[PDB]
């Protein structure tokens, strides 16, 4: 019971400055092609739906696949049991998880809750990004495999946790900017701290 429940899509946008992607991603019911592409470290954003439930409690109003702006909307997977460098087999293709999302701006915009960031900030419920390892196609309501755990068996939640409350823990920082599956940016900030 570790699934894509949903595959969510956006609509591509260009700003003065480039291509970006919209926050807004509508549920599809049809195959999607998993491609490789900073860009790579983020290929796919996920969020466990499980939190949704928290979030209609909290706000009062319904969280459903896509409310986070993700590719994919999990089930079977929090931040407590995954791990930086986990590799999944989803349909064809191979992925290996890379960072912890960060709560962002456009979030709060899209519910119009300025404080949704500070709450995934001090809650934890965050997801988190994958890498593609090797490209494939995927459909709703595919498996997610665990197939290799990620060394040192590192949480998502753990790694927040030091990132956001632990600035001064030394030995946290050096040990999770070491692990080769960690994205170059996170990598930087744990070595821009440490210094």
């Amino acid at each position: 019971p570790m699934q894509i429940v949903s595959i969510n899509v956006g609509k591509p946008k260009t700003i003065e400055v480039r291509l970006v992607t919209g926050i807004d991603k509508t549920p599809v019911a049809h195959p999607v092609a998993v491609g490789k592409q900073g860009g790579e470290d983020k290929a796919i954003c996920a969020y466990p739906s499980e939190h949704f439930v928290y979030w209609e409690e909290r706000y009062g109003r319904p969280f459903t696949a896509g409310a986070f702006g993700e590719n994919w909307t999990l089930l079977g997977l929090t931040e407590d049991d995954v791990c930086l460098g986990d590799i999944y087999v989803a349909g064809t293709a191979l992925v290996q998880v890379s960072q912890p999302r960060q709560p962002c701006s456009k979030l709060a915009f899209k519910h119009q809750l300025p404080d949704l960031p500070k709450a995934i900030c001090q809650t934890g419920k965050s997801g988190f990004y994958f890498r593609v390892l090797q490209e494939g196609v995927i459909e709703p309501g595919a498996p997610l495999v665990l197939v290799e755990r990620g060394v040192g068996a590192l949480s998502i939640a753990y790694i927040n946790h030091i990132y956001y409350h632990e600035r001064d823990n030394a030995a946290a920082m050096k040990q999770i900017a070491s692990h080769p599956a960690l994205s170059a940016s996170w990598r930087e900030t744990f070595q821009k701290r440490l210094a």
